[PDB]
Parts: structure tokens; C-alpha cells; sequence
């Protein structure tokens, strides 16, 4: 064996961000809105490092699809166009790549010309997905072999996503083993691992796991940073990368490249002869405009940064060699704009019609039976509970707070705009694993907040789950007078306080916000195994529009409030 | 590809079975006493058959060591010598390669030059064992590929064997499938495993693992046969072999060869192009002495058949096509005859010395407190049951039967030969996972046929176990006062009848003989857990001297019983 020098670049989790989008800074002493992101700045930065750097791997991590509308109106297409213009030498599946069935990840892998690896996720013969990727693939460096295998996140994606029963899923840990340890004999001491399963995944396989010398993640969507991002403010999570020993003793290293196409990872590692892997070069660049330099004056409004202001702003950026300003990609740049002007017919088309009464919301509505409200309160709310309900076919019930619904749901067309106009805040799913009595508790919460102490906003609509309450509380300072739970027999039972409910709300809420205290306490408890979905809730209506084009509107919203009167 | 064609020929769970041994077996209607297997007739048989048949692959399922003094005296180098004479191209690791630990395994691999194989037991990198094992191996037939990969049974090995904390195991279906998924890429599409992993679980790998072809299996000791060898009321379990489909719907051909050197398997197997198996020859081979046909006289008495009546047996085991008569081999002769003068000379070897009383046995002892008994009653079945409890980490507490034990055990020498001279019944340890409210139920039933429906021998005596009983029942039927086990914090507490504890027995009672009905229930109820260790009781009290080689004799029984007065 002789030493060899490997240049790591690579994404992951851009979930059909083609387009920048915007994000906050701390950049001179002043909170900033700025622009990072999209695929033309990833193809562009690619580009310019593989061609600067001696033996280039160039890699995607997973979860390409799913996240906007540019996946939504082009099955993928789109996602593949541009990771195609990129070049990339190998892709994992992630767990989103199940979203659509065995045949949306199929609409997906037509048109990619990239090689796919997934070791863990095997296709049955009869399968529409049989033969469409393999576990690993070997290549060679200055002589020297390598081999990268490729990982998915197993529980995850067969409960949160939709894979067929023709795909059989295993163990992270085991598969990981045992690959490297069959490619042991092959003369490779080399080893790099393609890994959706996750930080916390991928952090245990380095400890547990031998013979694997490189760990590149996805699915958990952190910024593995340093000093310089961590002066910005950003949401740093980890130092770029992490180090661990595996249980002989040998180094492996383990890093992410946050999410949303806005971070280039770029490791430079040299193996000595034996395949021990040490670090030569460490940065996580962040994609960012110069374009984009907003601070709030003191009216409260956002302005563009001018004059000698502007000029200290920009400077600043440019001195950090972790931020690249206005990387584009000419080839790409074309791309996106064809189906940026495609996106924007299609987004008009109908996806479902709904008839009968207007479903209530908006702020008059949002407690049942008070003076401009209805006896039913917000059915509005109930509505978007039910799209919330229908994402995961584990989730036992869903909770929607009514400030989250801005007007009534008319009859008429729905277009894929009107969801995105029904839907302005941009919450994405969340789950907690919680006993019944913080069912309960949760619910007393938010009645709380929205009667008493805070916004009437706050008032919980559910689906699966519905509750006469009292607008007085009782002796015991409860509420609550009934709490039923849809058995999924499809029978209404009684909740019971010692059951532990899939439970899934709005990504707002489920950090406490709007008094909802029991979620603030659940929160990164991991007991409560509190989980982002990163399905976002205009994308959920679109889904539940699909499944009912032609949908019959509510007429109650799963609450009975007896008003004090 | 090509069409290709194999001849298998394996053996498995040879248990150190260097010399022939006794079966019983339906001859022209009656019932004779044969000898059968040894090492001598499997290597003639194997040296035969591989040079008759085309492209012969000769296996070893694992479990070569265990099982007679031909381990315990030589540390498996007379098993590694036997199976270097035969020229196995592979063999498998099974659990009892672990007895000993990774100490005792380093023995047997040291001195053998089979190549071993293991794709689910993997040693980091500081263990004894690292490098010793491959996980799978490649050869060609005629130009075409043919991967064989070794498997081991996991929880079995971990909990009732001493593998090394530096040794890790992985599960055997995703290991089979794993390896057999990564083999494709490279061209194969003929592979075999070679799998320790027992029937029932190399079965379902053989209905839920895809592209494995023929697995050679070892652990479970079944004897898959034909219509000749049920005539002969051998203990045919299956046919040789099996055929299942996989979930790709191909063909999978699943097969044992008995145990103890009794039986050749050859299985010939064509391959079409595309490395789909088909059958051509399909023979399991008992291996058989001419010199020993015995049948019970009226007298009671086995005597050799003479006459026409021998000549008839003779002419009946000739004629079968799956009966092989008098294989042996020259250099296997010569080493067997090498090794069994050996032995002689090191069994008369001293294990340990026993210092104080002597613990009383036999028929006088087997009731305490009985005319011509003791107090203590059959001490030295307390021993027994002592050196049956040493065997398994997992065993809460130990039964033992006191005719199990023929006479007192004296202080002084215990030699090797002593050990069977104490133990002559060939009993192994066997183990049930059972609530304690059957343990109480085995104790009464087994005082019941000792006291009043039969042989005095039943009386029970235990290890991690001890209890109080009257002759006389009480009023509900019951003679037990008061049981107590062993916490394994060490301090002896109240059975708990709902707690499931490992209790472990000789295989004798554990089938329901001696009146012991619960055990008899327990058989083959897969809710209990049955199975048969394989561990030898004149080895575990050989073991137990090997740990205590200067032991205090024990002056009680863990019984104390009232006798009715
Ligand atoms: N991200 C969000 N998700 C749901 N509701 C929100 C969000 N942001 C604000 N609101 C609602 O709007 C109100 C503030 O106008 C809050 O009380 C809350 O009910
Ligand atoms: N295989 C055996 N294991 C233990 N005890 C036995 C066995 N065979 C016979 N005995 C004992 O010997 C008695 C018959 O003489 C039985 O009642 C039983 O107690
Ligand atoms: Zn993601
Ligand atoms: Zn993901
Ligand atoms: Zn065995
Ligand atoms: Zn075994």
C-alpha cells in the first residue's frame, strides 16, 4: 500500500431548495437578513473547488427530494436536473426519498444520472426499484482502493415515509459492520461511509463500528461549523468534523453539511499506507449573497444596509474563509430559470375542489360560541388538523393552534398557491411519543393562554382527537370535560391517561410557543423521542387536496365549548 | 455465465467423536445394537466420494470440539489432526468452539490448517482470535465464481459459551443477507452458506434472505434422511434435503448431516447460467460397522447375531444405497490408534483432590433421614447438581435426580476416568426458562414418585436451590415448606412463583422420566424454551474439579426433609 490524498466535498438534506433562501446573521454587532443557498451557488462552488483540489469526491448525502414546491410540480425532475449539472460521483437515499411511494423515488432515479448507493435498503426482484442502486462501490486513487458504502436511516423512513413492503430495510449498525469487514480481504483499508441515518446514528457507528475511516451524514440537518460561523450567529452544532476512535483504536471522522443547500463541506484527508485517515483541510462553506443586507431601523422595518455601513458589512464577509459570496453556475442558472418559469404556471393549476359551506377561521373565529365567532369556532383549524393528520400513518392524533389559520376556507378551487396562501408561517410537522394525561395537559394549556393570559390564537383544534370543554375551570382548575381519541377499528374511545399517543402538531407550537407549556417542557427531552419531520404544512394541504379533489367542507370542528354566560 | 455443477459433501457437530459409537436400529424387524461414525470411516468415506464426483466442496458445519476426552485430554489437537487428514476445503465456527474461550479456540485453530470461515463473529483488533477467521471466501468451478460465507448461531454462543468480550457477534439473517447482497456486484450468482446457526433459523434465512443458494447447516443435530433410513427407525427429522423459495421466488436447498461422525451428506447440485440450484445426487450417508449386530435374547441379554440370521442383517445394510459398511483410512487409523494410547495414559491423570467427609450417595442415601440414610441425605447429588450450575452464566439453579448418583464420593484423588466412573449414564445438561410456581410443582412431583409411585431416585437435590419439605402432604397436597434461590448479589431470597428463572437438569428428567411430569410437559413446548446443551455430565464434573482442584467436600444437601415419624 502507498499513502493517498482524498478531497471530500459534498451536500446533503437540500430537499428541493433550488433557490436561496433567506436566513438571520449576527454580522457586525447587528442581527442581518441575508440570503444562503440554492443549487446554482452548490454547482458553482463544486465546480470551482473540484478543479483546485487533488483527487475530488463529490457527494450527496440524501434527502434530495421534497421541501418545495419545486418537487411537488416536477416529481423530482427538477432535483435531478440540477444534482446532475453538478456532477456528483455518488448519492444516498435518504428517508424523504420514500415520501411518494416505490414509484415517486422511481420518477426520481429515471432522469438521475448520478451512481446511487444505499447498502442497507434492498429491493426485491419484483420490485419497480430492483436493480436501481448498489451497496457500495470501490474506485481508485493513485492506485490505491477505496470503497464507499452507502446508508439509510431505517426506522425513520419505514414509519415516516412510505417505502413499498418489496424493500426490505437493515440495521444501520450491523449492515455497516459488516460490509466493511467483507471488504477487508479486497486489500482496502480505505473506507468511507454515505450515511442518512443521522449524527446520533452516525456518532455511534463511529464508536461501535471498525475498518470504516469516514462518516458523511445526512438526515439530522446540522451545521458542523467552527469559530468563524460561530462569530455569525449561526446555528452551530458541532466543530467541522468530529473525531471519534472505534473500538480498535483507529480515528474516524464524522461530519454534516446543515441543510437547504446552503453549505459546501470540504475535507481534505490523507491515509497513510495502512489506511489510518488524518486531516489536511477543514471548511464548511456557507453560500451566501452580497445582495441581501437588511437590519431593522427603528420604525421596525427592514432596510438594506447603504453607504460606509454597507461597504463594513461586506468587507467583514469577504475577509471569512468560510462564507463564499455569489457563487453561480451558468449551466445551472439556466436550469433554474426554465423552471422557475414552469413552476410558476403549474402552481396555478387545481389540485382539489371543495364544496358545500365556507370552514371558518381567521381571528373571529377562533373560539367557539363567542360574540363574532360560530357555534362550531374555528372548522378552519380542524381542517389543516386533518392535513397534518393524514402525513403519517402512525400518527395517532394531531393538534392545530387557531391563530395558525388566517381567514375561512371558502368553497371553490384550491390551487397549489392558495395552500401556500392558506399556510403563510412555514411550519414544518412535529412529533412527541406522550402519555394521555399530557394530552390532556397541553390542551388545558393553550385554553389557558387563549382565554386568560395570551393570544386567542393559542385556542387547539384537533383530528383524531376531539373535547368538550368549559370556558370556566372547575374546582380542580380544569377545563376539560371530555377527551375522545379515533381508534385507527376507526371507533371514537375514550383517551386514556396512561397510553403513550403519537402525537404531531405544528413546528411553532411544539416549542412552547403560544403557552402550549406541556410541548415546551417535552422539547429535546428525549424521553418524549421529539421529532422534526421537515414536511412543511402548505405541502400537507397540497397532499390532503390530492387524496380529496373533490372534498365535501366540515361542518364542526372536533370541539365543544360551553361559553361562560 | 455457464451452467456449472457441485458435489457437496459435508459433516457437522462432530462433538470430538474420534472413535465409533452405539445406536439401536430396526434390522429385519428387530431391534440391534450397531456401532456407527468415528473419524476413521468419515475421512475413508469423504477421501472416497471426492474422488468419484466431479467438482467435490468438502465441509465442516462447525462443532468439531466438545464432547469426549478427546477434547479434554489434547485441547483439540487431536481434532484439529483428524480434520487436517480429511482435507476440508472449509470450515464454519459453531458455539462449543467457544467453551473454553477465546484461550481453548486459539488451541483448535493453531494446529488446524482447514480454512475457517465466520461473516457474524468478528474479533477487534487486540483479541487472540484477530485475523484467525474470514468472513466468506471466493472459488471458481470451470470459470464461474461460487462464494461460500460462514455464519455462527449468536444468542446460544454469547449466553451458553465464553466467547471473549473482544469478540463481537452480529445477527444471522442480516448478516446472510448483507454479505450475500454485497457478493452480486462482483459477479456471483451461486453461493453457499455454511451456517452453525441451527435448522429453525437457517429455515427462515432460507424464506426471507435473498441470492443464497444452499445452506449447509449445523447446531440442531437432526438427521435428514430418506425412506431407507426410516425403515430402519433412525431418527429421520427431515428429508434430505429441504427445498424452500426465497422471497425472489428462487429455489433454496437446506440440509443437515446428524451429529457425533455418523454421517457423510452429499448433495450434488447444478447450476444453471443465471446460478439458479437444482438437484442430481442426494445421499445422506450413515456411517456403519459390520462388526457389531446385537439383539436381545430371551434372557435379556444382547448377543451377536450368528448363522443365517447374521448373514440375512449383512446382506440388508449391503443392499442400501445410503448404509456405508467398514470406511476406513490409513493415516486416520494411525493417528487415532496415536491418540487413544495417549488418552489412556492421561485419563488416570489427576483433575482435583477432595479434602473432609465423604459425601454420601448411592441407593442407602438417596431419602435424608431415612432408615440406613442420613440426615443429609445424597450429598454427593448436591455435588452433581453443583457441577451442572458451574456450566452457564445465564442457569438461576440446578436440579438433579439422586439415582443419578451410584455410590458415595470419598476423599482423596479424582481422576478423568473417575469423572465417568462417578457420571455413567451419558447425560447431558439441559435447560428450561420456567416460572417458579413449576419449579415448586417438578420438586413435589419428583418427592411424590420417589416417596410413594416409584424408584426412590427421584429424589431431587439442587444447586442455586434449596428447600424444606414433609413426607407427609398437608391438607392442599403439598409437601414443600419453604424454597429459596440463590441471587446470582449472592444472597439467598424467596422463590418468586411469577419470576422466570433458567433452571437447567440432566436430560434424562428433563424429558419426564423418574416421574418428574412437569418437565415431561415442558418438552417441546416452545414457550419454555427447551434445549438440549450438549454438555456432557462426566465433563461438567470434570470442569468443576479443573476450578476447584482442592476442594472442601460439601456437608449438606440444600434439603431438608422431615420424614414422616
Ligand atoms: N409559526 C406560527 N405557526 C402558527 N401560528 C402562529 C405562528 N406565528 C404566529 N402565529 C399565530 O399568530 C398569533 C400572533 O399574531 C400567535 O398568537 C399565533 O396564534
Ligand atoms: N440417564 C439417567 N440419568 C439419571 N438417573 C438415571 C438414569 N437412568 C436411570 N437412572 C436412575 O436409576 C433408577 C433405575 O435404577 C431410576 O429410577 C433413576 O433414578
Ligand atoms: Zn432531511
Ligand atoms: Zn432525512
Ligand atoms: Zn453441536
Ligand atoms: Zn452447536
Amino acid at each position: 500500500h502507498k499513502a493517498v490524498e482524498l478531497s471530500i466535498l459534498h451536500i446533503n438534506d437540500h430537499h428541493s431548495y433550488l433557490e436561496p433562501h433567506e436566513t438571520r446573521i449576527n454580522l457586525n454587532g447587528q442581527q442581518t437578513k441575508v440570503d444562503i443557498g440554492g443549487f446554482s451557488a452548490v454547482n458553482a462552488k463544486l465546480n470551482k473547488l473540484r478543479k483546485k483540489y487533488k483527487n475530488p469526491l463529490v457527494l450527496h448525502a440524501g434527502d434530495a427530494i421534497t421541501g418545495t414546491l419545486y418537487f411537488t410540480l416536477f416529481g423530482g425532475s427538477a432535483d435531478a436536473a440540477v444534482m446532475n449539472a453538478g456532477n456528483f460521483h455518488y448519492f444516498t437515499l435518504g428517508n424523504h426519498e420514500f415520501d411518494a411511494g416505490n414509484e415517486g423515488l422511481l420518477k426520481l432515479l429515471e432522469p438521475l444520472k448520478i451512481p446511487v448507493l444505499s447498502a442497507n435498503v434492498i429491493p426485491d426482484k419484483s420490485s419497480i426499484l430492483y436493480n436501481k442502486w448498489k451497496p457500495y462501490d470501490i474506485f481508485t486513487v493513485d492506485g490505491e482502493k477505496i470503497a464507499i458504502i452507502g446508508l439509510d436511516t431505517v426506522n425513520k423512513t419505514v414509519n415516516s415515509s412510505s417505502p413499498g413492503k418489496d424493500v426490505k430495510f437493515y440495521d444501520e449498525i450491523a449492515t455497516a459492520q459488516i460490509m466493511a469487514n467483507a471488504l477487508k480481504q479486497q486489500g482496502i483499508n480505505k473506507i468511507i461511509l454515505l450515511s442518512h441515518a443521522g449524527s446520533e446514528k452516525n456518532i455511534e457507528i463511529a464508536q461501535k463500528v471498525n475498518d470504516i475511516d469516514v462518516i458523511v451524514t445526512g438526515d439530522s440537518h446540522y451545521l458542523y461549523g467552527n469559530d468563524e460561523l460561530r462569530s455569525l450567529k449561526l446555528p452551530v452544532i458541532y466543530e467541522y468534523p468530529l473525531e471519534f476512535k472505534n473500538p480498535n483504536g483507529e480515528p474516524v471522522f464524522v461530519m454534516e453539511g446543515w441543510a437547504y443547500s446552503a453549505v459546501v463541506g470540504d475535507l481534505g484527508v490523507k491515509f497513510s499506507p495502512e489506511g489510518i485517515a488524518s486531516i489536511t483541510r477543514k471548511i464548511p462553506h456557507v453560500l451566501m449573497s452580497s445582495h441581501k443586507l437588511q437590519v431593522k431601523n427603528s420604525e421596525g422595518k427592514w432596510a438594506e444596509l447603504t453607504g460606509d455601513e454597507r461597504k463594513k458589512a461586506l468587507d467583514t464577509l469577504k475577509s471569512m474563509k468560510s462564507i463564499s459570496l455569489d457563487d453561480h453556475d451558468a449551466k445551472t442558472d439556466k436550469l433554474i430559470a426554465k423552471y422557475k418559469s414552469e413552476k410558476d404556471r403549474l402552481a396555478q393549476e387545481i389540485v382539489g375542489v371543495i364544496t358545500g359551506s365556507a370552514m371558518p377561521g381567521g381571528s373571529a373565529n377562533r373560539i367557539p360560541n363567542k360574540a363574532g365567532s360560530n357555534p362550531e369556532g374555528s372548522i378552519a383549524t380542524r381542517f389543516i388538523a386533518e392535513t397534518m393528520y393524514n402525513e403519517l400513518k402512525t400518527v395517532d392524533l394531531t393538534i392545530q393552534n387557531a391563530g395558525g389559520v388566517r381567514a375561512d376556507i371558502l368553497p371553490g378551487n384550491v390551487t397549489f398557491n392558495d395552500a401556500y396562501t392558506f399556510l403563510p408561517f412555514g411550519n414544518t410537522l412535529y412529533t412527541y411519543k406522550m402519555e394521555g394525561s399530557l394530552v390532556k395537559q397541553v390542551l388545558e394549556d393553550a385554553m389557558q393562554f387563549a382565554l386568560v393570559d395570551g393570544s386567542t390564537g393559542a385556542f387547539p383544534y384537533g383530528a383524531g382527537i376531539r373535547y368538550e370543554a368549559n370556558e370556566t375551570p372547575n374546582a380542580e382548575g380544569k377545563r376539560l370535560v371530555s377527551v375522545e381519541v379515533l381508534n385507527k377499528t376507526q371507533q371514537w374511545e375514550p383517551i386514556d391517561d396512561n397510553k403513550r399517543y403519537l402525537v404531531g402538531t405544528n413546528a411553532y407550537v411544539a416549542g412552547g410557543k403560544d403557552g402550549y407549556k406541556t410541548f415546551g417542557k417535552l422539547f429535546n427531552d428525549p424521553k418524549y423521542e421529539g421529532v422534526d419531520t421537515y414536511l412543511p404544512d402548505a405541502e400537507s394541504f397540497i397532499k390532503f387536496m390530492k387524496k380529496h379533489p373533490h372534498f365535501e367542507a366540515y361542518t364542526s370542528s372536533n370541539v365543544k365549548f360551553n361559553a361562560s354566560t
